[PDB]
């Protein structure tokens, strides 16, 4: 929702630009050597989601989970060079293969106790669990654990059955991650193609066999397992022997096919036609998703390439990834434009006609359930429990979360946003010069509220546009990214639309700054100053992008990227979280409700169990937390906030009569609303009854008090929305959605109307 | 190679902008002309050498 | 180019319909654009004009 003047971001937000994404410091953003069309069209890009659950319980194979927390590591920099440690791991492995006499060893006991080992025994083999502990000590002990998957490998096979017996399981769950990517990103799905077939080959089992591996027999049978362990290891190492090799090279691909690309570069610079017309990556330069990728990282590497093949790359390698190979890098084959579609925009534009502001807008769903929680431990001194559950008010409070849920469409923010407008001999574009534009992504922040962090701080990434570390790094990075994301859609959006599709390098300062784009087309609309600008022939251009979106009219998105947001464990039973405490409020609550009328107070607090329904308030019982809809919220609540203002102002200024008499209305009208979400939503049960408590209550003090024995009167209304209204603010309390400060203080410039349509008289 | 005539453009007369993408697409020719091109040329005296 | 050829037909931004573009013998123009251009053997210049 960063509200920016056009004419300037390279100030506005400042290092939220194209420049920026050069690097390039508020130099070039220009015309126009060579020009060069390409409009890849396709990406490879993936799709929401990436958080899990995933508790661990029986551990085969499919990846895609483990390497999610591998990312999770990866992205915890405790794990990073995660690769490295799957060397390091290869060797782990590695001297898996090398100790068998131990390993073997090892196992040899664990079950059991080895020389004549045979036989229909009874080999109640257990929940290994504490086993491998041993085996790790045996072992080294290499990251977390891999190290007992692979006897959860084995173990399962080692049972026919009998041959480990009942186990329980434990949760990690992947958190998510994004939507578009970089390079490292990559190459670790090439290798993550190993690693999964690594552990793709790893099961595979060796079946029962004879009166052996049927029934039970031989020492020497699992002195043959072992062997096959080897076996195992050796073939997973050996689909991995070769293949590893190229990170960098990759990159230096990139670095060829830019080379490609650059096309004004030297003639011994030139990709020979062997190259150049060879499989589809050449397909491959006509494939974006890419296209865009690349050129970042050479920003950062400033180039460096490892001259290599020209007969593996060409090109094998390179379907190597055939990169969506992996999901992993859901970073698939898109047909570009098929994204977007959380993107509508619409924007606010005066009469002649030139514009206003521009509203991109992000599109949600906010459905949900409650997740309020037992809290408990199971695990003392030591975390990693399960806890637990229940549903009591969640279920009730959800069900009147529901109905929130009805009222409150991004469609509906847009059409406030249009409410916004009115104008009059007013108020720019072309008058004064500076454009709007904001773009609904609270949702960034929502994150960021999950992340717990400032955002203020956000608000100064985009500020100064860059980095503004001072803590976390972590956190910072993962800002990053999120702007990277800021800045990833939008121009593939635009050129959705776009199709502007062209290419002249800049060539910052010199020449040799390889960052292509296109400057884009603006067609029609005779003039306009909006943009620094060109205004080629009316038909401005730039490669830069917003005007562009400018010369867009409102758009819609075509989903609402509904939103589904991960949950309990609910099959959860034994397992263990992993972060969650932030992740978990308290249900406390402090404030009140209370009215003086008469010149006698009536008074109440807040006293949430009962609110709730039965006793007792406690320390425990936390909740999970309620994102979506803070993220929501305040921007309802924002809004208001400047049009009153603004609106004051202009109420102030009021050169004429008219206009300003005109305003008012509207401004009124909307408040009702308000009103209407507010006592719409007081009305509930869980809520009424609350002001039940409360009337009965004050009506106790006021027992003593009160007298006489004045009629129908207050049967005017009041009192039932009055309350109601109140009582709707409660929720916004007790379920601390707005702050204690804002809402009264907008209450606060409310007071009136309210008498509104009703019986009056 | 051409590009006809379509719309109501470049079949009807219209866009200042088209010719603006005319002009592009001297570019689109060029390029691909040159596109064509690019690789290729190398070997001249190697040739001689081949020989 | 563009803007050479821009004008050549003729004179830009509106520039649209069925107007009356008694375009002609090009001729000389290329010549300009050979000014604008640079002169290299006599003409390749011109025949891609043609085109």
């Amino acid at each position: 929702g960063f509200n920016l003047k056009v004419k300037d971001l390279n100030g506005s937000a400042r290092g939220l630009t194209q420049a920026f994404a050069i690097g390039e410091l508020k130099n070039q953003l220009s015309v126009g050597a060579l020009q060069l069309p390409l409009q890849f069209t396709r990406t490879f890009s993936a799709s929401m989601t990436s958080e899990l659950l995933w508790e661990v319980g029986k551990g085969n194979i499919d990846p895609v989970m483990y390497a999610r927390l591998f990312f999770q590591y990866a992205q915890a920099g405790g794990a990073l060079s995660v690769d490295e440690l799957v060397n390091q791991f290869t060797e782990y492995h590695q001297s898996t293969a090398c100790n068998p006499e131990i390993w073997r060893k090892l196992t040899a006991y664990i079950t059991g106790s080895s020389n004549r080992a045979i036989k229909a025994d009874a080999v109640g083999k257990v929940p290994p669990t504490a086993i491998l502990e041993q085996l790790r000590t045996l072992a080294p002990s290499e990251h977390e654990l891999f190290h007992h998957i692979t006897t959860d490998f084995v173990c399962h096979v080692l049972s026919p059955l009998g041959f480990i017996l009942p186990d329980a399981a434990y949760v990690y769950r992947v958190g998510r991650t994004a939507t578009y990517p970089n390079f490292y990103a990559l190459v670790d799905c090439v290798r993550a193609s190993d690693l999964r077939r690594m552990l793709t080959a790893l099961s595979s089992v060796d079946s029962k066999m004879l009166q052996a591996t049927f029934k039970a027999k031989g020492a020497l049978a699992p002195a043959l397992i072992s062997q096959h362990l080897a076996n195992a290891a050796t073939t997973a190492f050996e689909r991995s022997r070769g293949n590893f090799d190229a990170n960098a090279v990759v990159s230096s691909v990139l670095t060829i096919l830019g080379r490609l690309w650059s096309p004004s570069t030297p003639k011994e610079l030139d990709p020979s036609a062997r190259l150049r017309n060879t499989n589809g990556i050449d397909q491959l330069r006509s494939n974006l998703a890419l296209f865009i990728a690349y050129q970042d990282m050479v920003k950062q590497r400033g180039r460096a390439e490892v001259i290599f093949s020209d007969e593996e790359l060409s090109s094998t390698i390179i379907p190597w990834f055939i990169e969506a190979m992996s999901e992993v890098s859901p970073f698939k084959l898109r047909p570009i434009n098929e994204t977007t579609s959380y993107i509508g925009q619409t924007s606010a534009i005066d009469h002649m006609g030139q514009p206003s502001h521009v509203v991109v807008y992000e599109d949600w769903q906010f459905a949900k359930e409650i997740t309020a929680f037992t809290p408990v431990k199971l695990a003392n001194n030591s975390n990693q429990r399960f806890l637990d559950v229940e549903p009591g008010i969640s279920d009730r409070m959800s069900a009147t979360l529901a109905p929130i849920g009805n009222t409150f469409a991004v469609s509906a923010f847009v059409k406030n946003r249009t409410a916004v407008y009115e104008a009059v001999s007013q108020r720019g574009t072309v008058n004064s010069n500076g454009a709007e534009m904001t773009l609904g992504f609270p949702s960034v922040v929502e994150r960021d509220y999950a992340l717990d962090r400032d955002p203020m701080v956000a608000i100064a990434a985009l500020r100064t546009g860059i980095v503004d570390e001072s803590l976390e790094a972590r956190a910072s990075n993962d800002l990053k990214r999120s702007m990277f994301n800021y800045y990833a859609a939008v121009m593939h959006y635009a050129v959705a639309h776009n199709p502007e599709v062209v290419v002249s390098e800049h060539q910052g300062v010199a020449a040799e700054q390889g960052s292509l784009y296109l400057v884009w087309n603006v067609r029609t609309e005779l003039r306009i100053p909006v943009g620094y600008n060109a205004i080629e022939g009316g038909s401005i251009r730039t490669p830069e992008p917003l005007e562009a979106i400018a010369y867009n009219k409102p758009i819609q998105p075509s989903e609402v990227l509904q939103a589904k947001v991960l949950d309990l464990a609910n099959h959860t039973t034994s397992i263990h979280i992993w972060p969650w405490h932030e992740a978990s409020t308290e249900f406390a609550y402090e404030d009140a409700y209370s009215v003086t009328i008469r010149n006698k107070r009536y008074t109440a607090e807040v006293k949430e169990f009962e609110l709730l329904g039965l006793g007792q308030r406690r320390e425990r019982v936390r909740i999970l937390k309620p994102t979506v809809a803070h993220a929501i919220i305040q921007m309802w609540y924002s809004w208001f906030v400047e049009d009153d203002r603004t609106l004051a102002a202009a109420r102030r200024t009021s050169r004429d009569d008219a206009e300003k008499l005109a305003i008012d209305g509207r401004r009124m009208q909307n408040a009702v609303t308000l009103l209407r979400k507010i006592e719409m939503i007081g009305t509930t049960g869980i809520g009424a009854s609350a002001v039940h408590l409360a009337q009965s209550r004050i009506v106790d003090q006021m027992a003593g008090r009160g007298l006489i024995d004045d009629s129908s009167d207050l049967h005017v209304g009041i009192n039932r929305h009055r309350i109601r209204i109140w009582a709707g603010l409660a929720v916004l309390q007790m379920m601390g959605l707005l702050s204690r400060s804002e809402a009264e203080a907008l209450t606060k410039v409310l007071g009136d109307s309210n008498a509104l349509g009703m019986v009056v008289a």
